[PDB]
């Protein structure tokens, strides 16, 4: 029968096998052995499948060389701003956990060297700072902090100054050959919507924003830094308010009553700065990220199902009490090809509903109670939707009911297929598994014998969507009332894969015939010994409910009209 | 109505089983009065009275 073949491709096995087993390869990237107990005291650091990085950006993009200052809490407090203005910020760098704060401006006194100032616990553990550590060709200001004060209240502006025109250290010819020089002589602005360190809007510059005014602040900052010993210092030279602009863009006088009223008593000044530097250490000391391999191998067992058997009176032949083997074989078929298949399909759907929830995508390698090996290779996902055709149809004339109903149902199913493809990334998995065939996920649609006439359509060019191949199967079984069963199945291939939906293990077997003298009588007997089993692999299934059909066709259902409240209601 | 009756009574399976080799197409007769067929017969409709 077509239906059994459609979802569970039959696999013939030679009789001498207890089953079949598969070994699946996984390629993994992971932070590496770290703990006192080989990456954890008793714990194992979580592995991640490489396909996660395709659908996420947190599993990757490591930094291990970011030279950022680290606080030693009472040993170098002279070179950091007072923590009474901005509390220290905890930062996660690799595995290191340590506190940071802005380096304060130095006007006259001694400068700083970056290497000593930046010693993370990874640096403290191992022998020392190494002999040949050199800074990059590129060093720039990352974040400049300025303070606006009015009436004794202060607001901090964590202004990103990176990726400006003039913010990158460049060498000069006035000293040695390694001094990188910085020249910051330009005027930054503050807007009506500029987020603050605290809150979102400053209450001291609110008046300018209300009329739609932006202020220009001129910044003059110089600094010299040496790329071999780190000794360098940066100096604020003058900070002031430069210009005022409104929404329209031409200049607004500073003496004008409105502006000069609000800016009376306003003072601006700098606080600190942060340096963006990385440590190019040829003779590199970095773990980076470790990768490895491992496999999960599983075995499948095939049982021997209870026998279908025939008994007939002895010594004669009949054709009614003993029909031909046709009754035997048809009993075989009605056992196998519909009943167990639909039962295992419904059981799979129910178990997926119970284990995975609705509409929630779980990461790869999740849940072990699921059948098959697909979840090692694709994310688990199962969802259902209900269509109230009585309440959701839009028509204009009773002469086109069927076109509208088919349009509704097919649009729903097509959008469902699209979003199911979206959340699971199936096409990427198929590309990873096969490099010789373009990913065209073939969706097999299961339904009973009534529904397809509303599903076969020429009113809409899409029936499952553009660039998707589909197949329609029908079964008369009563359990499939008003249901649509859909899954991604691979028609081309006929051997087990993790991304294959299911496999029907089948053991062909013979017939035994003899004279059974039992219970003090004699009679020729005929038996069957069947062996097979349905196996489930892919953890994706979508079930669509179609209800209230009869009244929808038999009743008027038209024109949800949303009158737009010009009768006073709001 | 024809589709629902077909689905509930399983007529097609019985017809195919009893008579082997012939098309499993049920043949439907509709008896009514002189006035209705002027509204049953279709020319220009999106649906005919013989689909399926």
């Amino acid at each position: 029968h077509e239906f059994a073949e459609l979802f569970y491709r039959t696999y013939i096995v030679t009789p001498d096998q207890a089953g079949f087993q598969l070994s699946i390869r996984r390629n993994l990237v992971w932070e590496g052995w770290t703990g006192e107990g080989l990456s954890g005291e008793k714990q194992e650091i979580s592995k991640r499948n490489i396909l996660q990085g395709l659908l996420d950006y947190t599993t990757l993009e490591t930094n291990s060389t970011e030279l950022i200052p680290v606080i030693q809490s009472g040993e170098n407090d002279e070179q950091f701003i007072d923590p009474s203005v901005l509390p220290a910020q905890t930062v996660k760098q690799g595995k290191d956990t340590f506190d940071t704060n802005f380096l304060k401006f130095s006007e006259n006194g001694e400068g700083f060297n970056l290497l000593m100032l930046a010693q993370t616990p990874s640096r403290l553990k191992k022998g020392s700072m190494t002999f040949t550590d050199s800074l990059d060709s590129r060093i720039a200001l990352k974040q400049l902090l300025i303070s606006v004060t009015k009436g004794g209240t202060t607001e901090l502006f964590a202004l990103d100054v990176n990726r400006d025109q003039y913010a990158a250290y460049t060498a000069t010819r006035e000293y040695n050959f390694r001094l990188m020089q910085l020249k910051f002589h330009t005027s930054l602005g503050l807007g009506e919507e500029s987020t603050t360190v605290a809150g979102a809007e400053s209450a001291l510059l609110k008046d300018l924003f209300d009329l739609g005014y932006r202020i220009e602040l001129d910044v003059k900052v110089d600094g010299e830094m040496n790329v071999e010993n780190g000794n360098g210092d940066t100096s604020l030279r003058a900070l002031r308010l430069a210009r005022v602009f409104d929404k329209e863009g031409k200049e607004i006088a500073l003496t004008d009553s409105r502006v000069s009223a609000a800016l009376s008593g306003l003072t601006v000044t700098g606080v600190g700065y942060s340096l963006e530097a990385r440590l190019t250490n040829i003779n590199q000391l970095e773990m980076g990220l470790l990768i490895d391999s491992d496999v999960q191998k599983q075995g499948f067992m095939i049982p021997t199902l209870p026998p279908l058997v025939i008994v007939k009176p002895a010594m004669v032949e009949d054709d009614k009490t003993y029909p031909r083997l046709e009754a035997l074989t048809t009993a075989y078929r009605i056992q196998q090809m519909r009943n167990n298949a639909v039962t295992t399909l419904l059981n799979r759907a129910d178990t997926l509903k119970s284990y995975l929830g609705v509409g929630v995508p779980h990461p790869i390698e999740s849940n072990l109670g699921l059948e098959g090996v697909g979840q090692y290779y694709v994310r688990p996902y199962y969802n259902e939707a209900t269509i109230d055709v009585l309440n959701d149809l839009n028509n204009l004339t009773s002469a086109a009911k069927q076109t509208d109903i088919q349009g509704l149902i097919v649009s729903k199913i097509n959008e469902m297929v699209y979003t199911a493809d979206q959340l699971t990334g199936y096409t990427a998995a198929l590309e990873a598994a096969f490099s010789g065939r373009s990913p065209k996920p073939h969706v097999a649609i299961g339904t009973d014998m009534r529904l397809p006439q509303y599903i076969q359509i020429n009113g809409d060019d899409r029936t499952v969507g553009i660039g998707y191949d589909y197949t329609i199967a029908r079964i008369s079984d009563l359990r499939m009332k008003d249901k649509i069963v859909m899954t991604f199945i691979l028609p081309n291939e006929s051997e087990p894969h993790p991304l294959q939906h299911g496999v029907l293990g089948f053991i062909p077997e013979y017939l035994v015939d003899f004279n059974m003298i039992r219970n003090q009588r004699i009679g020729r007997e005929i038996r069957l010994t069947p062996r097979y089993r349905y196996f489930n692999f892919l953890p994706i299934m979508l079930v669509i409910n179609v209800i209230n059909l009869e009244e929808a066709i038999a009743q008027r259902t038209a024109l949800d009209v949303n009158e737009t409240q010009v009768t006073p209601a709001s």
